[PDB]
């Protein structure tokens, strides 16, 4: 395929779908995708927006499927 | 060889072969390859389609071999 | 989106917001972002400025959210 | 040197030499190299051909040395 | 910023500042930065100069801050 | 600096200096550098020549310093 990553992240950011972001160090982050660019995802929880490097993301698991 | 990755992923997706995706953190994901692009594989389980970064994939083990 | 990484790091560096930098090896660094470039972040604690490779950063968690 | 990787993998694939492929997660795969490209190695065991990402390979140890 | 990595490594090498180099596998290396290029740092201990791949470096912690 | 990696590996390969190659998975390989290219190092022990991906190498520690 071509260009599935961005439609997927765009859907998460616009629809505010709850996600679980699994990092290569075993940490699981939870919140909503605020925004993203070439290298990072901005993830907002109850307290803070944190900057997650895509290079450290293994998988992003939405609470429900997004349609692209 | 040249361009074996995409034929492999395409065969999995079009023939709906169940796979095991082993990640660099030891997690094993299971389901169907829905689609893929330069950097990600969309993997569907019982519940949802999740986005897996290729950079975190160690190996993809199909339930049966593809053509 | 496009070019969210640098506005985020710029805000941290100019406003000196305390951060927690989680590395791929599970180490958690704490201090303030002094400066950054394509590949590294300079993080200052009470004692020293250390040079952190972005490739080893999983997430950067500010003590409070920055506006970009 | 220049372009030793491909002659090495070509010898394994054409001569079907048994290999042990050590991954960055400590997993050890065993079988024969079926084929390879820029990013992946196709490794066949008794049951199945699996697709191994080179980025996850630490070392490939043949059962005997190949000449290139 | 732009091009802070090399000034940092150059200061360590020219001022002979002892460093701790933490690797992604948890190993901590100690000694002097001898030299560096696009991909590696040459680190000298008691005995030898070893070649460290930047891709395996998490952080470099100097014994004292550089200018 | 510029182009220190190859002079270092060339010295190891031509002078056959015993090395210890530490991998990101904690494995320590021992032997001599046979050859190398952009992406791999061919390391020979008593039994076999194995192909090591540079991306999985943390550090290469020679038994004695090489002069470049």
């Amino acid at each position: 395929g071509q260009m599935l990553q961005d439609p997927f992240l765009n859907a998460l950011a616009k629809e505010h779908v709850p996600v679980s972001i699994y990092l290569v160090n075993g940490i699981k982050l939870q919140g909503q995708v605020e925004s993203f660019d070439q290298y990072v995802v901005l993830l907002r929880n109850t307290s803070v927006t944190q900057m997650v490097y895509k290079h450290a993301i293994s998988t992003i698991v939405p609470a429900r499927s997004v349609n692209l």
